Order: C-alpha cells, then sequence, then structure tokens
RNA sequence: GGUACGUACCC
RNA sequence: GGUACGUACC
C-alpha cells in the first residue's frame, strides 16, 4: 500500500511547510496522503503536535483504524469523540499525544474552555489536518476555529500551525457564473489560509484510470394515477379550514410551502393567544405531514403518523377535530391497505433492487434518504415486500445522532456496528441519511441510490463517491419533471464550473492571489467584529426583570428573564426556588446514551395548569434544576410578544450559572 | 431531552 | 425575517 504518484505530488507543498488544500477525487486516498504528511512533519522537528478534525462521529474511528494507527510504530495517537469524552479532560489527552483525532466541535469546546485542565490554544499544535474542508465557510465549527486563526494571524501572532485541508469538492457556493465560482474558491482559500491548492496535474492519467467513476442513470417515476388516500386527507384539511372561519387560508395542501404558512399561523396564534386558531393549525400540520409521508413512502406509514396523533389524547375545538378524524379513520386505513394505489417511488425502488440484488446478494448498496423516519420506513417496506423476500437482502438503517419525536438517533457504537457488518457483507444494503454521504469508505460498495433528494452539488458528488467499487452504478430516483431532477442536472454542470474555477485559481499570478487573500481575510475579521457588536446590541435592549415567559399553550406567566441562568453556555435553567409551583414532573427518569461530566437528566416537566411540555430536570451534581426549552414559550418584553426558536436572539442578557453561589443562597432558607 | 450550526425551501 | 430537515456538541 505504498503512496501513488498523484498522492506524493498532491502533498509536495505540505511537505515543504506550506498551507495547502489537497484536491483529489472521492476515494483517491486523501487520508493516506495526510498520514504521510503527518509522519514527515513529526519526524522533522521535536515536540510537534497534530490535530486531525472530522465532521461526523464515525470518521474518527474509521480514520484511526484504517490509516492513522500506522503512526503508532513511533508516535502516540489518540482518538476523542463525544461518547468517550466525559472520562478525560481534552487538554491533558492532546498534550500527552503526538496526534489527536477528533470531531471539530470537541476541539472548539477545548479552545473556549475556562478550566485549566481542558483548555487548549491553537499554538499547542504545529499542524492541523481538516477533513472535508469545504465545510470551512460561514459559521460552521470548522470556520469558527479558522476565523480565530485568521484574527491571530492578522494581529501578528507567530507559531500558528500549518493547515492541511482535504476535499474532493470545494463547491461553487450557490454561484452559477465563472466569476462567482472563482470568487467562492478564493473565499475558501482565504478561510483556510491556503498558499497552494495542490492536485494531480502531472499524474492526471494514472488518477483517471484507477479511481473509477460510477455509471449514472436517472430512474424517473410518475405521479400516482389514483391517490384516494391523499385526496381524502385533502378533503379533511378543507373541512377543518372552513370551521376556522378565516379568509386567505392557504390551499396548496401536501407541500413544504403550506407547512411553512400553517406553522407561521400557529406562531401568530400563540403570540396573540387565539387558542382556537392555534389548535386547528397544529392539527392541520399533522395532516400535512401525512401527505408528505404519503408522497415519499407507503400510505400506511402516513396513516400511522396520523392515527398515533389522535390516539394519544374535552374542549369544543379538539372535540370537533377528534370527531372529524374518527369519521374518516376506518376508510383511510382500508385505502392504505389497497395495493392498487401503490407509491411509484417504491415500485421503482423495487425494480432497481430486484435487478441488482440478483444473484441474491453480490451487490453492496446504500440508498440515501433525507429523513431518519423515511429510512426506517423504507426498511419496513423492504421487509414487508414479497417480490424481494426470496432474494437475500440483509438491510439496516444508518443515521447520525440527530433526534426528535418522529425518529430517534443512533449513537457512535450503534452506527459503528452497522458500518462494520456492511463493510464485508454481513449486511449488504443500507438505508442512510446524509450522515454517510461523505468520508465513509466501503471498498466493495457498488451501488448508490439517491431517493428524491434536493441537495447542492457537493452532496451529490460526495454521495456518489461512496460507491468505491469497479463497475459501480449511481441512480437518481426521483419524480419526472420535478425540481429535484432539474437541480441534479444543474449540479452536474456546477461540478464542471467548480473544476474550471479551481484551475483558474491555481494558474493565477502569485502576487495577484496573495493580495486577494489578504483582502478577503481582512473583510472576514471585520465582518465578524461588526456582526458580534450587532448581536450584543440586541442582547442588551431590555432589563431581564422586564421580560416575562408565558406558556405557549395556555399563555399563563411562568417566570422572568432574571430567573434564567446558562449551564455550559447552552442549558437555560430557572434558579428561582418557587418555580416548582408552576411546573409538574410528568415522567419517570430519562436515560441517555451519552453521559456527561457534571450532570445527568432527571424527569420531563410540564406546565402545571395545561400540561404543555416545557423541558427537563438536570441533576447537576447535588442539586436538581429545571431546564427550559425556548420553543415552549412566548416571550413578552416591553416592545412585543414573540415565540423564539433560538436563545441567541433574545433581547435581554443571561448570566452563566454558578453552582457555588446557588448552593449558598438555597442553603440559607431551610 | 437541551444547544448550535449547515443544507433545502419561502419571503 | 421565517419554515423544514439533517448533523455535531452537551
Ligand atoms: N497508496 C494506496 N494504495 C492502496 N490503497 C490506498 C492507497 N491510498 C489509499 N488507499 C485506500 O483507498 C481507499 C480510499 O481512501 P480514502 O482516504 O477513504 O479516500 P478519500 O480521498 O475520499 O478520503 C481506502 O480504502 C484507502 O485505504
Ligand atoms: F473524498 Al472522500 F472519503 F474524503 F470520498
Ligand atoms: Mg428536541
Ligand atoms: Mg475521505
Ligand atoms: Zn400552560
Amino acid at each position: 500500500s505504498e503512496l501513488h504518484g498523484y498522492q506524493l505530488e498532491a502533498v509536495a507543498p505540505a511537505l515543504r511547510g506550506r498551507n495547502s488544500i489537497v484536491w483529489l477525487p472521492t476515494g483517491a486516498g486523501k487520508t493516506r496522503a495526510a498520514v504521510h504528511v503527518c509522519r514527515r512533519h513529526l519526524e522533522g522537528r521535536r515536540g510537534g503536535r497534530v490535530a486531525v478534525l472530522v465532521n461526523k462521529v464515525h470518521l474518527v474511528q474509521q480514520h484511526l483504524e484504517k490509516e492513522f494507527h500506522v503512526l503508532r510504530d513511533a508516535f502516540k495517537v489518540t482518538a476523542v469523540s463525544g461518547d468517550s469524552s466525559h472520562k478525560c479532560f481534552f487538554g491533558q489527552l492532546a498534550k500527552g499525544s503526538d496526534v489527536v483525532i477528533c470531531t471539530a466541535q470537541i476541539l472548539q469546546n477545548a479552545l473556549l474552555s475556562g478550566e485549566e485542565e481542558a483548555r487548549v490554544e491553537l499554538t499547542d499544535f504545529s499542524l492541523l489536518v481538516i477533513d472535508e474542508c469545504h465545510h470551512t465557510q460561514k459559521e460552521a465549527v470548522y470556520n469558527k476555529i479558522m476565523l480565530s486563526y485568521l484574527q491571530k494571524k492578522l494581529s501578528g501572532q507567530r507559531d500558528l500551525p500549518q493547515i492541511l485541508g482535504l476535499t474532493a469538492s470545494p463547491g461553487t457556493g450557490g454561484e452559477t457564473s465563472f466569476e462567482g465560482a472563482v470568487e467562492h474558491i478564493l473565499q475558501i482559500c482565504a478561510n483556510l489560509d491556503t498558499e497552494v491548492i495542490a492536485s494531480a496535474q502531472e499524474h492526471a492519467q494514472h488518477l483517471q484510470s484507477h479511481v473509477p467513476q460510477p455509471t449514472k442513470q436517472y430512474d424517473l417515476c410518475q405521479e400516482r394515477e389514483q391517490d384516494p388516500f391523499g385526496q381524502r386527507l385533502k378533503k379533511i384539511m378543507a373541512q377543518i379550514q372552513e370551521h376556522m372561519e378565516m379568509p386567505e387560508l392557504p390551499q396548496n395542501f401536501g407541500t413544504q410551502v403550506y407547512e411553512q404558512r400553517i406553522v407561521e399561523l400557529e406562531n401568530r396564534a400563540a403570540e396573540r393567544f387565539c387558542r382556537k386558531t392555534r389548535v386547528c393549525a397544529l392539527h392541520l400540520r399533522r395532516y400535512n405531514d401525512a401527505l408528505l409521508i404519503n408522497d415519499t413512502v407507503r400510505m400506511m406509514d402516513a396513516f400511522q403518523c396520523l392515527q398515533q396523533f389522535y390516539a394519544d389524547k374535552k374542549d369544543p375545538t379538539e372535540r370537533f377535530l377528534a370527531t372529524t378524524f374518527e369519521e374518516n379513520r376506518a376508510t383511510l386505513q382500508a385505502l392504505a391497505g389497497d395495493q392498487r394505489y401503490e407509491n411509484p417511488r417504491l415500485s421503482k425502488l423495487e425494480e432497481i433492487l430486484q435487478e441488482h440484488f440478483q444473484p441474491p446478494g453480490s451487490s453492496r448498496g446504500i440508498v440515501f434518504t433525507k429523513t431518519r423516519q423515511s429510512a426506517h420506513s423504507l426498511l419496513s417496506w423492504l421487509q414487508d415486500t414479497a417480490g424481494l423476500c426470496g432474494q437475500h437482502i440483509r438491510a439496516a438503517v444508518l443515521t447520525g445522532s440527530g433526534h426528535s419525536n418522529q425518529a430517534k438517533g443512533m449513537t457512535q457504537n450503534e452506527q459503528q456496528d452497522v458500518i462494520t457488518l456492511f463493510r464485508y457483507g454481513e449486511l449488504n444494503l443500507l438505508f442512510s441519511t446524509s450522515v454517510a454521504e461523505e468520508g465513509l469508505d466501503i471498498p466493495e460498495c457498488n451501488i448508490v441510490v439517491r431517493y428524491g433528494l434536493m441537495t447542492n452539488e457537493i452532496a451529490m458528488v460526495q454521495a456518489q463517491g461512496r460507491a468505491r467499487a469497479q463497475n459501480s452504478m449511481y441512480s437518481v430516483l426521483a419524480k419526472a419533471n420535478s425540481r429535484e431532477v432539474y437541480r441534479e442536472q444543474l449540479n452536474e454542470s456546477l461540478v464542471g464550473l467548480m473544476e474550471r474555477a479551481i484551475r483558474a485559481v491555481q494558474a493565477m499570478p502569485e502576487r495577484k492571489y496573495r493580495l486577494k487573500i489578504v483582502e478577503l481575510q481582512r473583510n472576514a475579521v471585520l465582518s465578524w467584529q461588526v456582526k458580534e457588536a450587532r448581536s450584543s446590541e440586541r442582547r442588551q435592549l431590555h432589563d431581564p426583570d422586564d421580560v416575562y415567559f408565558h406558556c405557549v399553550n395556555c399563555n399563563v406567566a411562568v417566570c422572568r428573564g432574571s430567573d434564567i441562568r446558562t449551564v455550559e453556555a447552552m442549558h437555560h435553567v430557572n434558579i428561582n426556588p418557587n418555580f416548582r409551583f408552576y411546573y409538574t414532573v410528568s415522567s419517570g427518569k430519562i436515560h441517555f446514551e451519552r453521559t456527561f461530566r457534571d450532570w445527568e437528566p432527571g424527569c420531563r416537566i410540564v406546565c402545571s395548569e395545561c400540561r404543555q411540555e416545557w423541558g427537563m430536570e438536570m441533576i447537576y451534581r447535588n442539586v436538581t434544576l429545571p431546564i427550559l426549552s425556548i420553543k415552549n414559550f412566548v416571550v413578552v418584553t416591553p416592545d412585543e410578544k414573540k415565540k423564539y426558536k433560538k436563545w441567541s436572539t433574545v433581547t435581554f442578557p443571561i448570566e452563566e450559572f454558578s453552582y457555588l453561589e446557588y448552593c449558598s443562597s438555597t442553603q440559607d432558607e431551610s
């Protein structure tokens, strides 16, 4: 497994100490090239230290086990992710290592830490390797780390680390002209403090006939001729809107636009406390989710989302709605049972799998879907489909750690189990989210299907690339004449523009490039400063005593701004000793997969008057504190009443929690 | 469960 | 300015 010519060529500038981006195709071997750069870096000085940053939990282990472990003949290499996190302080672990591999946010947390044992500076490393470095833009973690690097650089700081970015796809950043695309490439160079974009110019022929391209096919599907299940949902949505007695109610049932309008209505009804309107809007949204699920997967998947909503449950509005569902329930379930009205997305997916998993399972595939819920539903569909039950498909779901009431996440270990069985064919088919669109290496994977996705060209290129095998195939499975098909074709062209843009940046005169980089780095550090000042202005508009929180459901006042403190600059706790008379504990003890350094979860908490979900208890060392979720309240200030979805935009200051001070004050009372 | 960011969409 | 989803951290 000695380095290919093009790998040695792409790291020549890195070996000379220059900051670079290594631009090589998906599956070309950027990781092994980085390892070689790390070895020579560490051999060439004493006391060097490398950090290797990734953007998914699963890439930490993959990169350690498949590539970086070889450095252990001479050097100390440690991996840190979230799951393991809580045992060691990161500062101690890094400083005791020659190479640390971690998700970027782990490093960022250490860079911001107040504790001496956890804290790190950028100057504690001599080389940073940034995997999938195209994410180093905007306010992503990668770019927060690098903007601090730029601030320091521009302020004269010395011995900042060398930067080695790795990517197959810098992208065009939404730009469709050559001018724009070039401007985007230079911004990424500026963000990463890049001196050279290194590629395989002199080994372009070896790289062509070695790293194979999958052959590409459009597997287009038609709209259902007859959708009586959908038609019936739409009738009910109209009946509910009639009952609401409101003009200018939107009519485009079964779309993301309708979903936006109806949630925006629900926000307004919460803000003005129109209880009737808010309740109807909440139900209508649920009918709209069912239509969307219906278009994506099975009728019965859509039916079950709706039925679980009405089964969990008085006042006259809710009673109208319960009755309306009950009137239609049996008919909806019977329609969902009928094979005549099958989703042609699914018929089309069946053909593909039928053709490519015969002989029974020589193929090795990933079907990409947008949502975790869709991936689970597709697995169920596979298992209850006879046309495939006969061939031997051992399938599983792969998701990241994202989580909601619609679908839970998968931990590091649970992801790893699926990946390991897929690698050598114990599993031969994954239903996956974008968790696995980049970086994942399965040499034998020979089939990628992208199931009705709407993404940028980076995600298209990257997901294709998971098919590492010779003779791979890539399928676009989408609706004919859709926006999704249009975007796919546009993205193909945007990949070409991206290439043209990079080559133009690569051939620029050195003086003209350096001045442009300088100009862009300056504007970045100034733009950030201005943005920070503007965020702080907003944060100090109101005294915390003049802000009141109301329950989003019943509008009762529950606490003031001055009752709130932050734990780890994230979790908003109410420290008022009488807040306990306003909330009720509504569950038994909640258990997470991950465990944290200073706290564990207690029970869910609800509004004592209406039972609306508010948040959860945190058992922080020796005390129990209620954590509030901003989405479950209307915030009332002197100027307005506003339902917030984030805490960063609130108009009053919130201090950090002090465990010490809190104990003193609570222990004085009884 | 909490927090943040990214992508897509609408304005 | 919002809506949805995803991932990462806790
Ligand atoms: N010089 C080499 N010889 C043989 N195999 C290699 C070489 N370099 C990389 N590989 C293998 O090629 C595959 C793709 O590498 P990877 O680092 O995942 O690609 P990417 O460039 O997309 O990060 C891996 O399985 C890796 O072990
Ligand atoms: F470009 Al890669 F894994 F880094 F496909
Ligand atoms: Mg949540
Ligand atoms: Mg890679
Ligand atoms: Zn309430």
